[PDB]
């Protein structure tokens, strides 16, 4: 009577229906559920997600050490959502945001909503109120660690030494998520790994997020013998709308955001559109230059190339079909 694949597909189906799509899936699976997404500003990270970017109406945690690029991604995500005529809101509690860099990544600052809360409670509550207005495409909370409870921001004591901040974020996500789904607003929580969890309240975030990114800094782009930028690496540790555990890498130059040409050169190579013999890069017989940089330059300048590549690369994988 037993046919494992028959008995298995049935199980899996019941599981997905009991808890949602993505409750369980084969890793080698190829999701054909083109959810609505927000381009991460990183082609590789957009493929790594399996859907083309951050899914909408979802909680997204972007954790990592300081300076790893978490914010840059976040900002790009906002820019892209704005271009699709979406409205964005930034719950600030670090007071770090630089709007100039913001615009450079293509963000329309003047039209951005910014709030700088008085307490963790407030910050989340202000965020929730905005969310259920269903007018937001995306909303970014700058620091999860900064959502310190009002009982601690105040002179409160060495007595009620509780786990307060943690449940402060648990009850907050418990009610915000639902709204977020109706609203279709993507919530990106920026988590700075520097309290006993990923930054105190990221203990629930681990369970409430449909997607979790592990941003990390891995290299320092040099070109010759000097500073040009840093290569970041992201790992999709959690993905409830596509097979998780995928990885992506991209360059972010000083004062610049995620380098397009960089991505192009990277993804072109592995995908054999751009042949990279040792040192020297070449595209369709054309001389790109030796050293990832000269290639980035070459591309940055010969915009007609690098556009056919983007094309070629965009085709092979897929950008908008269904």
């Amino acid at each position: 009577a037993p046919d494992r694949e028959k008995a298995l597909e049935l199980a899996m189906a019941q599981i997905d229906k009991n808890f949602g799509k993505g409750s369980v899936m084969r890793l080698g699976e190829e999701v054909r559920q083109p959810i609505s997404v927000i381009p991460t500003g990183s082609i590789s990270l957009d493929v790594a997600l399996g859907i083309g970017g951050l899914p909408r109406g979802r909680v997204i945690e972007i954790y990592g050490p300081e300076s790893s690029g978490k914010t840059t991604v976040a900002l790009h995500a906002v820019a892209n959502a704005q271009a699709a005529g979406g409205i964005a809101a930034f719950i600030d509690a670090e007071h770090a945001l630089d709007p100039e860099y913001a615009k450079k990544l293509g963000v329309d600052t003047d039209s951005l909503l910014v709030s700088q809360p008085d307490t963790g409670e407030q910050a989340l509550e202000i965020a929730d109120m905005l969310v259920r207005s269903g007018a937001l495409d995306i909303i970014v909370i700058d620091s999860v660690a900064a959502l310190v409870p009002r009982a601690e921001i105040e002179g409160e004591m060495g007595d009620s030494h509780v786990g307060l901040q943690a449940r402060l974020m648990s009850q907050a996500l418990r009610k915000m998520t639902g709204a977020l789904n109706n609203s279709g607003t993507t919530a990106i929580f920026i988590n700075n790994l520097r309290s006993p969890e990923t930054t105190t309240g990221g203990k629930a975030l681990k369970f409430y997020a449909s997607v979790r990114l592990d941003v990390r800094r891995i290299e320092t782009l040099k070109d010759g013998t000097d500073a040009v930028g840093n290569r970041t690496r992201v790992k999709v540790v959690k993905n409830k709308v596509s097979p998780p555990f995928k990885q992506a890498e991209f360059d972010i130059l000083y004062g610049q955001g995620i380098s397009r040409e960089g991505s192009l050169i990277d993804m072109g190579v592995e995908h054999g559109f751009i042949r990279k013999s040792g040192s020297w890069f070449t595209y369709e017989g054309e001389q790109l230059g030796q050293g990832k940089e000269n290639a980035r330059k070459f591309l940055l300048e010969n915009t007609d190339v690098a556009n056919e590549i983007e094309k070629k690369i965009k085709e092979k994988l897929g950008i908008g079909a269904v």
